[PDB]
């Protein structure tokens, strides 16, 4: 039936990271906060994890994963040339986020990071955010 | 990882760029031709050898089937050899029938 519920424990997250990635992976899906309710559907949905786990830090830069064993790390993606990423998005995806969605200004995708399974990076860098 | 353009991936990628703003309605140029190339070369690994349309005067027709855009002039009272505005349209019956190699074998 349902799958009961159950916190994303370490050795969870990181299997619930290989079996993203065996989905097809978010590889450089630009992150939002829609994508990211999303996300948490998902995993509740099909395995029963309780959506409480999914944060990330909030410097600029890399947004490291707050749950240690989360194998997927935000990304600032390099500026977009003036031509033509305009006329590209109109042709094919006129919705943009406002880059000051963010408050550092940047443009986030999700990336892959098998070293994140020894490093708890979140909570080393920036303890303060705990 | 290079993929060459099928019918079942023209078939999804027309819906998806559909479902989106996507293609509808928007000016036809040379220039938002090969954008396009580029943005599915990248996006999707297809090599940019589908997207061509039929010649004529006229609704250019797709000459890959299953890609579910054509082409139709704008009445109006430049860059078309036939001197037309073209625009970009969804249509969904080129998923069962191959109009640009029924029309125009010709071109092939």
């Amino acid at each position: 039936p349902k799958v009961p519920l159950r916190t994303m424990s370490y050795k969870l997250a990181i299997d619930m990271s290989h079996f993203i990635k065996e989905k097809g992976g978010l590889e450089g899906i630009y992150y939002s906060a829609r994508r990211h309710r999303i996300l948490d559907i998902y995993l509740e949905k099909e395995e029963g994890i309780i959506p409480d786990w999914q944060d990330y830090t909030s410097g600029p830069g890399i947004r490291y994963p707050k749950t240690f064993g989360w194998l997927w790390k935000l990304v600032p993606v390099n500026v977009s040339d003036e031509a033509q990423e305009d006329e590209e998005h109109y042709l094919m995806h006129p919705a943009q986020t406002s880059q000051w969605d963010d408050p550092w200004g940047e443009v986030l995708a999700w990336k892959f990071d098998p070293t994140l399974a020894y490093t708890y990076e979140a909570y080393v860098r920036y303890p303060e955010e705990f």
